[PDB]
């Protein structure tokens, strides 16, 4: 209904919901687009600064910088996963009856690889190229679009590290450590219903949420390092500021140190709320049901607000 935040290079945050949203880092609006019925992805953003979202109407949009329409995708099937930006400009997205599909920057079709069953979280890229997904397993497919390997359900989204190893969270609670040529590093086992992508933090920790309200620390030699209890269900990623803080949504929009303590933790409403976007300068976007967007400053108040027009 409303997408998280993705941040620009210049800091403008774009967001997703009855509009494609462009709000400048003071708050105020830059332009809206309208992408066909609804907006249902979270915007990817190109190195060039093309914004793409998928719409209700069934289409892939790419969006100039400026907020005018570059062109659009007529999407087969239904398109379970957002749209991921390849190293060299390529969009990775995949559907409901698990084709993934590489469209070319220019709005034509690359290639399409069928799995088995559906594809219902995003790709990752590795520093090669190399596309990685779950699904029934985890899938390594080269950029030409032939598969690399596969690794033995997941519905999160996987994490790579600088060094290439490839990090999942299974729905039984295991995370895996894969090394690039797809043969098991280490698996630690949480015995907990995992819904929550992990993200890579401060000195390669891994992070991720359990579904009954512990954020995990998991160290990279595949040792826990803590744990921190909300009494609220995880159910989405969290992120990392640059001074290595994490921040994640449950009830609130928590900020966790380094060393496993509450920083401070801030209220955006009744609605669930998403993953919290990082600016370079530490602000913190986050985006609740109803079409806010918040802007918090690192020291937990609230910088602005932003409404959206249809909510
Ligand atoms: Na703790």
């Amino acid at each position: 209904i409303t997408s998280a935040a993705s941040i620009g290079k210049d800091g403008t945050i774009y967001f997703g919901s009855d509009k494609v949203y462009a709000i400048n880092p003071d708050g105020t609006e830059k332009w809206n687009f309208y992408a066909g019925y609804w907006t249902v992805t979270r915007p990817a953003i190109s190195e060039d600064g093309t914004i793409y979202v998928t719409s209700l109407d069934g289409h892939l949009y790419a969006i100039n910088p400026d907020g005018t329409e570059k062109w659009r995708f007529k999407t087969e099937k239904r398109i379970e996963s957002s749209p991921v930006i390849g190293n060299t400009d390529t969009i990775y997205f995949g559907s409901y009856d698990g084709h993934l599909y590489a469209i070319n920057p220019d709005g034509t079709e690359k290639w399409r690889f069928k799995t088995n069953d559906a594809i219902t979280s995003a790709a990752s890229i590795g520093k090669d190229g190399t596309i990685y997904f779950g699904s029934d397993k985890v899938y390594a497919i080269n950029p030409d679009g032939t598969e690399k390997w596969n690794f033995y359900w997941t519905v999160t989204r996987p994490a790579i590290s600088e060094d290439g190893t490839i990090y999942v969270t299974s729905l039984d609670g295991h995370l895996y450590a894969i090394n690039p040529d797809g043969t098991e590093k280490w698996r630690f086992k949480t015995e907990k219903r995992i819904e929550s992508s992990p993200v890579i933090g401060n000195t390669d920790t891994i992070y991720f949420g359990s579904y009954d309200g512990h954020l995990y620390a998991i160290n990279p030699d595949g040792t826990e390092k803590w744990r921190f209890k909300t009494n609220d269900a995880i159910t989405s990623a969290a992120s990392i500021g640059k001074d290595g803080t994490i921040y994640f949504g449950s009830d609130k929009v928590y900020a966790i140190n380094p060393d496993g303590t509450e920083k401070w933790n801030f209220y955006a409403g009744y609605w669930t709320v998403t993953r919290p976007a990082i600016s370079e300068d530490g602000t913190i976007y986050v985006t609740s049901l109803d079409g806010h967007l918040y802007a918090i400053n690192p020291d937990g108040t609230e910088k602005w607000r932003f409404k959206t027009e249809k909510r």
